[PDB]
């Protein structure tokens, strides 16, 4: 039986490990990976935040399709999930980590669906059965828990070990300490500087691998593990020896421009004042935070080095697809602005590594595939490697079987989506942008880039051949309307598609085509020599009396 | 305050032109008319789909095809998709239904989610939302692969043969055939025997049979209801008892509309269209002799039953009490355009007609007037609701309420055009034209002045001058000089097909409310130090103690 290892970092950026090209932030045990599997270097995020990102993927539709489109918005309890196409194949489907799902609770009171069911729980956990679910912080304010369910057994974990407070993830696992006690809070952007206070083999990332670890040793049968680390993602702040091991003379340079500020579109305009974007545009902030964002992410190769050693030393290695990826990345101050809710490759372009242990794709291993993919092509990917035949009138995305088998070396695609609805926002709460004005869209190929807001009339347009930076919007310049109305041309072709008519196969469309003449349906025909006897047999040579003589009882 | 009760009335295949109020010169249509001089008539009504299965779940889910994805007849609704039903019942109203819904449930997705089919939440998914006092989806037809429809006319054949009607298929034999005068059954399947009157006391056809359900429904009452009456005529077998079948003849047909000209340059998805037995049937003058005065029988014996069925109302108090709709879930082109049936998006299958009378004193200002608004089908889910006494989900509905109108509140709409839709990749044509499934599929956006028409499997459109050409004659869709309206056009569809019709699970004012949740719940961001930021926002993070962690470790 082969099984998958579905791993994932959140806010992973793609420029992050040493086999996509950094210069200072060495990761070895997932170059090796990638050296004995498939490089992705063209794949994208279908939204650019967590939540709308996750739901993307564990659907494999469009935000448009599934309607989940922010943080904390449910995913309805109509849309079916990886977990109901892997099941449907024969392969379990499991999570260690995080989801940022939210239970469409109206939804399933409405169908009479209760949480504590086997059907109602996994429609409340995005289609996973839960092994561990924990979406990695546990932040707190005046009027309560973010998610009070945060690092609840990591709580647990860690007071059975003797911390002791009541926020252990925070001081300990995301606070420095000074040299009279006091806690540095990871929140405070300074402390990324800072050790966290707490013992390496503690912290969230070496955690969580132990769990996964846990759960592989006891699951039978074929089974999908979502193995799903919050880190890099904030707050930023790492043990020793990680702590230690970076600073502001490895950190590569901002990506940025005087030029793309004076001129930038006001929407673009709109996501660089902020907070968030004005503290990531100082160099002090950068300087704080991304040796500590580069720590995370050699503490996460670490910790994948440990992971690949023990299924290799269990005989499990041969057996286990893995595929490594991120929900998205983080502009940590490129284009002026912070966080990652906009469309720059920065944070839409993410890592994503396959290794399928199985001969066929032993012609594929260590190349690097630059066509376009999308984060929805896993579901269909792994539907295909658990032995099922994808739902393609469900799924949107492709499968990319073929080009790990070397059939193809390319998608079908000819441009990728992303899409993000900043309607929840507090970004729309300050430019007071009415909720249906609050969406824009992402067109990509391999040459552009197109940016469509419904609250503006003018596009951003990025040439990705000549500014594969994309510094310069040629939005407004008049000698691209050509390539401008090219790429609306492929943004209208998606949106016609037909994502919903999921209820019958393409096949059964085509089978339907001949059914009802055969069924007495008799259109058109003035009478019985205009169309085959055979067809109205049960309309001919009938008898019957007056109706009147039917009646006189 | 909001209506008791909503009777929802729909003809299967009834034609905007084929009532009095709305110009027809020979067809008299007074009972219906005279609800109209009591209520609103909506002038330019559109539906969805030009077919009866996605029309008809368009307006009873308020969503567009492309959102509800069941795209034609025999396509399941999916489960999950909210209808008429749970709306009106969060609002306090139950919803019922007498006669057609052309719904398949999604067995599938039922079996999926636990659903049972017995239970009373798995029956109303089953059923379109809708409690069911008697469905039936007024046909039986059978050929030697079986019924289309097995359950077809079920009650309706108990309810002939407790009178005395004997035949293995009672709904075909007398009701929708005639008989010569050997005793031969005279099958109306054959549009010859469209000139035959029924074989079957009028009293006891289909028409009247459901207007008497419908009265056995209502007074079983007490308490709100919204009922869906709903006829499958004037929808084929075209075939009506006497004295309707004698009273029309061919003298009294309008004349077809159609020019030598529109066939000669069809465009060629069109043409298709009209290259059909059903095109090529109502093309012939022997055909539309036979059928047409047949059609006009039925609607005029369905006027008769509205005019009993209207009395009865007012006789027992109940017309203070009651909003009526009367509307169609599309037309028929009876050999208009080179077309017969109505799969195609001319106004004579895609306006239908839309009349609504809300008894109450706030709609006394507009009885009488006719709205020429841009208005679809829809529309009526949240005018229901409002009507009712809710407030609209216009997250999930995407048509809007026209309660404004019947209060004199504005005589338009907001809309500035409308859409329908047809999917035809699971139907004949495709199979005899060798369209793939992804290219069977067309788009129709209009406005007062002009209706574009947008082939997937052709790069050029339709477009026609509504305004000018009323008739719709003329297809400008190849026409250099109607470049920028094309543009114009195709811009209002791509805006449509951009809307977020997906984002059900989140109302406006919750969408607005999360904007600021976050702030004071610990979600601290880009900030640097404790000043950079109000100290109550910080307050479980700043001057907090602790120890090194070496000294919590023992063991
Ligand atoms: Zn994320
Ligand atoms: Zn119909």
């Amino acid at each position: 039986v082969m099984n998958i290892l579905f791993i994932m970092f959140d806010q992973l950026r793609w420029d992050y490990l040493s086999c996509y090209g950094h210069k200072t932030l060495n990761t070895p045990h997932i170059d090796r990976l990638a050296a004995k599997g498939v490089r992705f270097d063209r794949a994208y995020i279908q939204s650019p935040i967590c939540g709308s990102s996750r739901m993307s993927t564990y659907t494999g539709r469009y935000v448009h399709s599934h309607g989940a489109s922010w943080n904390g918005i449910p995913l309805k309890v109509g849309e079916m999930t990886m977990g109901d196409h892997l099941r449907a194949a024969g392969m379990g489907c499991w999570l260690v980590g995080k989801t940022h799902m939210r239970a469409d609770e109206e939804g399933m009171a409405r169908l009479g669906l209760e949480p504590d069911s086997l059907i109602g729980a996994r429609v409340a956990e995005c289609g996973f059965d839960v092994f561990e679910r924990d979406d990695g912080m546990l932040p707190e304010g005046p009027d309560g828990y973010y998610d009070p369910d945060g690092a609840k057994e990591y709580n647990k974990f860690l007071r059975a070990k003797g911390y002791e407070s009541d926020n252990p993830w925070h001081d300990f696992a995301n606070s420095g300490l000074d040299d009279e006690g006091n806690v540095q809070s990871g929140w405070f952007l300074k402390n990324a500087t800072r050790p966290a206070n707490i013992a390496e083999e503690d912290s969230e990332t070496p955690y969580l691998t132990s769990r996964a670890m846990e759960f592989i040793e006891q699951q039978t049968g074929p089974w999908c593990c979502h193995l799903s680390y919050i880190k890099p993602h904030w707050p930023y702040i790492v043990p020793e020896p990680y702590a230690s091991m970076f600073g502001p003379e490895h950190v590569q340079d901002v990506v940025r421009s005087d030029s793309e500020r004076q001129n930038a579109h006001p929407l673009f305009k709109a996501f660089m004042d902020t907070k968030v974007g004005e503290a990531f545009s100082r160099q002090e902030v950068r300087d704080a935070v991304i040796p500590a964002y580069m720590g995370l992410i050699k503490q996460a190769d670490d910790q994948m080095g440990r992971l690949f050693k023990w299924l290799e030393d269990t005989g499990r290695m041969q057996d286990t697809m893995i595929v490594l990826t991120s929900d998205h990345g983080d502009f940590l101050g490129d284009h002026w602005m912070g966080e990652k809710t906009f469309f720059h490759d920065a944070s839409t372009r993410v890592p994503l590594i396959i290794y399928d242990p199985r001969p066929e794709a032993d012609a594929t291993r260590g190349s690097v595939c630059d066509a376009l993919v999308e984060s929805i092509d896993l579901a269909p990917t792994f539907v295909e490697a658990a032995g099922g035949k994808p739902a393609m009138h469900i799924l949107e995305g492709e499968s990319l079987i073929p080009i790990l088998h070397g059939a193809r070396d390319h998608t079908l695609r000819d441009h990728v989506i992303c899409e993000y609805d900043f309607s929840a926002s507090p970004i729309a709460h300050l430019n007071d942008i009415s909720v249906r004005q609050a969406v824009m869209f992402m067109v990509a190929d391999k040459n552009w880039k197109l940016i469509h807001f419904e609250a503006d009339p003018r596009p951003m347009l990025f040439d990705l051949k000549n500014d594969p930076q994309e510094l310069v919007d040629l939005g407004g310049d008049p000698a691209h309307a050509d390539v401008i109305a090219g790429m609306y041309d492929k943004l209208f072709r998606w949106t016609r598609r037909q994502s919903q008519r999921t209820t019958r196969s393409e096949e059964q469309l085509i089978a339907m085509r001949t059914k009802s003449r055969k069924r007495g349906i008799v259109l058109g025909i003035y009478d019985e020599n205009e169309t085959p006897l055979e067809l109205t047999v049960k309309y001919r040579d009938r008898k019957a009396r007056p109706y009147k003589d039917y009646l006189k009882g």
